[PDB]
């Protein structure tokens, strides 16, 4: 379908809300995100092989393609939206809308319990942590509690096989 | 209070995602939008005066100031967002809770019963309306989807029409 | 009429040049400015009402949407043009010749004759340094002249009346 | 390694030069593109599955993600200059010298070797095309010049259409 | 002196004011307008002195690169401005604070007053002229005012070019 | 011919890909670049007429507007590329192409051994070094090394003539 095609463009456009608010002047797009969140997905899960940890590699892949577009019809909702409004849910409902197809998916990652849908979770907050740094350097002095997300890392069962990148990831 | 000013501030960076969405390449900001129907609003409450009609124009300038405030707190969601999300609803939540004093001035602007709600109201959409022309002039061919419905439309033909004639 | 609107629509797209001069990278245009311009006139009018000061607070917010308007056909030219050219003057006769309705409010504005007047104008210049404050923690560090506006505020008879809201200023 | 994940970032930043060059004022990032190409090639896979068409799906989408990869060392070089330059060639070393374990990847893209290769080439040139539609959308009126495909006729005059 | 550079880097910053406010979207700085203005001249120039004209091409290229150099401190003022601000007057003022050396290189242009002066008016039109076709190309349709601007008999091969599109 | 100046043109639109992948957001064009190393010759041609050092000016100007108009083509290849791609030898074919006529002006920029060739050289990495500091003071925190070209000018002989204005530069 085009329409899904055109559809998944939209994310080229819709801006990664958090940065822009906080001042950052050209934050990246959703798309940007989402194309790190699946290269960091295609890293990880080759380290958790060489660990012997068992990992659909096929899968994680997939649901790093779709987990944000549902934020082709939502948009990107910042954290200050989060107080008034059910954001996964209402991605959810827009992609069941669209892509029943893959609600199956998105709930793995959405409810993170399989390690594929945790894995990309942990991509997710690693591309959001690193960005963060990457502002930093060029200028943005207002990013600190985007590395807040480190401690919500160390929640997931996962973690536990990837713990040599987190301190790379600490080390910035 | 210079928090109050600085959530007023995050206005002028949140994009109008209308424009942004369907590929207007640097769409105006809430701020900017707002502006533009606060100068709507003082303009039309002018000719409505002439007309004979009442205006509390010290209320429909406040209304206009505040009625996309909420924004600052939920962004300016789209229509394609708006089939999942209660848009208004979730606004005036969040006025409710940094701008309470502000709560009742919103609740006009959404139920559009007053002539200053209503106003407001006009002044949203011919703002909305005028910038679409506004950015086709400069290349989007889009937007052909961007008033009578409300009783004071009947005071504002000549304005109307001079929109239409665009 | 129409034309005035479109004359206010040249608002949104030009620049406030102090900052763009400077290297701020997407500086906020004259209409991000004015707006936030009018929201600062109503809170300070609101706290000027508590202290028992009388403000015609319909007549203060009319200033504040139109002091900028004749920038529409001017721009905002930076201090350093302001050296050769006569800003205050041009936007006056500007105005004149667009509505002559708006050339009083632009005086009191412009030459702070009135409560309102003064109101507006320290509203203008609050805006602006809290901009500079703002536009600090997105990485300019070349913005500091911009706190000499500060100074500015106390020379108004009003300023007697928001001696806390300069203090909160002063602290940044 | 942080340094790929940082190296991968780049292409956030890196603008898709061909439409810059034809005066399209906020041109998508290479990121932007590799997105969408990593999502068509998905969509495509699928439809391809329901033929009954064999093809690993997971290279597929590894060959789409790392496809652009090189050019966050090069650049996205614009057809001007691919009259001077070797891109592909200049691509591929790049991308062993940071990723030697996609080499063989990239090679099924770039030479259209096997058809999870093919499939990502196809993804690859109607994101562009499709991208062309969109930016005329918008306004720009100068992009007009912007085997596996026996199996997606559907999709492929959907896009005419 | 550094202070005549950073002056200088304004115009990579500062905006033709023209196509903003006609809602050109990523307007062309005035050091992007001088640039080629600067690469116009010298195509004319050597033009002209093909064709056996008496031409100063070094004057002609100095004058390119000062002649909007005033802009640094008084912005690039649009047509709008121009009816109640005298632009060229602020500009010379300007320029004679920060690079009196430039001054009567600045006249020259600004007055016409030399054959190479009257060479940097005409790449200064023909850039304009054919930068409002390019924003036409991107999608503007608002610029039609932008070719009214449209010794030149040694430059028709030119003029005639510029008319076609 | 339209067609050059069509070209030309496209250095109005080519960014300066150093800055732009370092995350400066709104980094200039080779244009823009251009304008300020032909303004910057300039300047040092004359400081040099002071010193008792003639150059032939006209072609000191002609070098510096032609000398990175083979980026209309090539675009501007950031070091990285360069370790995989000759750029000097792809913009000096690109440019005999169009214009056949400044290929020897071209080869004198390249070479730098001439006193022109080496004065543009020397105005060419001014410029980039003066704006890595103006970056710097609109928050760029990662562009230090770009203030090694420093080095680079004490190799060209001309530059102890220019000795001032380099030491000035080191002062930022
Ligand atoms: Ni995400
Ligand atoms: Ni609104
Ligand atoms: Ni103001
Ligand atoms: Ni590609
Ligand atoms: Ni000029
Ligand atoms: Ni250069």
């Amino acid at each position: 379908s085009i329409d899904l095609i055109l559809l998944a463009g939209k994310l080229k456009r819709i801006p990664r809300m958090g940065w822009l608010i906080k001042g950052v002047p050209n934050p990246e797009s959703v798309a940007d995100h989402s194309y790190r969140v699946a290269f960091i997905t295609l890293l990880l899960a080759e380290e958790l092989k060489k660990k012997g940890v068992e990992i659909d590699v096929e899968k994680a892949l997939k649901i790093a393609i779709i987990h944000d577009l549902g934020e082709a019809i939502i948009t990107d909702l910042p954290l200050s939206a989060q107080k008034y409004l059910n954001k996964e849910e209402a991605e959810a409902k827009a992609l069941k809308d669209v892509l029943p197809e893959y609600t199956e998916l998105f709930e793995e990652y959405s409810k993170a319990l399989t390690l594929e849908g945790q894995l990309v979770k942990i991509a997710d907050k690693l591309d959001m942590i690193i960005q963060a740094y990457e502002y930093e350097l060029s200028g943005a002095k207002n990013l600190s509690e985007f590395w807040n997300a480190l401690e919500d890392l160390e929640k997931l069962e996962i973690s536990r096989y990837l713990r040599e990148i987190i301190e790379e990831v600490r080390r910035l």
